């Protein structure tokens, strides 16, 4: 006979869940940055890094170099834009600019740390938009064949995709051939927000992967769920099952966020269709940024990254990564740890880190942002953070082991020839 199956539904984050964030809970506390941070580059900033990985996760290096990618700007010290009124470079402005200059490099190591500058991965003229943001690049090959996903930005927000291939040698990495970007999707407007229903839209961050079950090719992204920015409701499901005194959502409606997934029509990750949402958060987040799995004992661990700005009103929590748990692919999901909390900076350094990428070998890395050194002093990053194991057990999450800066060890090598 025909076994029915529940019907797949986006999962709600609701309002209910975040009023369990704990913002003081040392299981879900990032370790504090150390003021005397190590700084990578004097030339350029970092942020947002992302490891060189196979299709099915597993962290990558090649030939016994881990590679990673990142998102990078210039420092602009001697432009007169960024001289106070006494003459001196502010770093903050410099810093806040980096989203319109925004390019991919690449760096490499044999320790997995103490990264070498490799530069940018696209030659001038090759990205058909102004600012490349973040995505993933994918090792396909031992010919070392890269699909570098990642999003284009102005006009527009795009996810694509550039054909390009690693090469080494015992000095050092280089990334040939990244010439041809291929446009793959971008918001539909029926399922997720357009530009025109909202000029502060969300499409971003591509997350490829195989399906360890199906061994279909999916991808997630960031988007807001679609209509006209002002017009969504927070309704009963939204709101969930909140205590009394907490039934007033205020103007919630404005937050939007949701994980995204499309589908693959082949093995290549060329011809996609977008699906409806896997997790949306109106009324709780506008911002569920850099969606990405880790598959273990058989389930599926959705992370997300987000910020204490971008909550709706009367809810708040720390900037951080949030995660949800599924027996299946299309759900339904739990918040980890009840509240969806897995990994808050903590609130005497609030900002001290952003972008995390929890690896499936339970590694989180992340970018540091602004460390506070006394009562008005802070100093800016733009450098790796210092990486933190964390444990997923069941629907918790449990903060284990602080590791060196930018440590991003590889969890397979592949044997590259051309």
């Amino acid at each position: 006979g025909i076994q029915p199956y529940k019907p797949t539904k986006a999962t709600i984050w609701s309002r209910a869940d975040a009023l369990k964030v704990n913002e003081y809970d040392p299981t879900t506390t990032q370790p504090l940055v150390s003021g005397d941070f190590p700084v990578m580059s004097d030339e350029v900033f970092i942020w947002d890094t992302m490891p060189l990985r196979d299709i099915d996760g597993n962290i990558a290096s090649v030939n016994g170099w881990s590679v990673i990618f990142t998102l990078t700007a210039d420092r602009n010290p001697t432009a007169p834009e960024y001289q106070d009124e006494q003459g001196n470079y502010d770093i903050t402005l410099d810093w806040n600019d980096r989203h319109g200059r925004a390019k991919m490099y690449f760096w490499y190591s044999r320790t997995g740390k103490d990264w070498i500058i490799g530069g940018r991965v696209m030659a001038e003229g090759v990205s058909p938009t102004a600012r490349e943001w973040s995505g993933t690049p994918v090792l396909l090959n031992e010919r070392g064949e890269i699909d570098l996903y990642y999003t284009a930005v102005t006009p527009g927000a795009t996810v694509v995709k550039v054909r390009g291939r690693v090469v080494t040698t015992e000095n050092g990495v280089e990334m040939v051939g990244f010439k041809k970007v291929k446009s793959l999707f971008e918001a539909d407007g029926k399922m997720y927000q357009t530009e025109s229903q909202n000029p502060y839209w969300a499409f971003r961050d591509p997350c490829p992967f195989r399906d360890p079950k199906s061994g279909k090719l999916y991808m997630l992204f960031e988007g807001n769920v679609a209509g006209e920015r002002g017009s969504h409701v927070v309704g009963p499901d939204e709101l969930g099952d909140v205590p009394p005194g907490y039934e007033d959502a205020g103007n919630s409606h404005f937050q939007t966020g949701c994980i995204g997934i499309a589908v693959c029509r082949d093995e290549d990750g060329d011809d996609w269709e977008l699906l409806p949402p896997l997790i949306t958060a109106v009324g709780v987040n506008d911002q569920t940024e850099r969606p990405h799995f880790v598959f273990q004992d058989g389930k599926y661990y959705l992370f997300t990254i987000s910020h204490k700005f971008t909550y709706g009103d009367g809810l708040t929590g720390p900037d951080g990564v949030y995660g949800f748990v599924s027996e299946n692919l299309f759900g339904p999901y739990v918040p980890l740890n009840g509240s969806g909390l897995v990994l808050g900076n903590p609130p005497s350094q609030p900002y001290q880190t952003y972008s995390h990428y929890v690896m499936p070998n339970g590694l989180v890395t992340s970018f540091i942002d602004s460390v506070p050194t006394g009562e008005d002093s802070y100093r800016i990053g733009g450098t790796e953070a210092p990486t933190v194991l964390i444990k997923l057990k069941g629907a918790q999450t449990f903060v284990l082991e602080e590791f060196d800066y930018g440590y991003i060890p590889p969890m397979i090598d592949v044997k590259v020839e051309h």
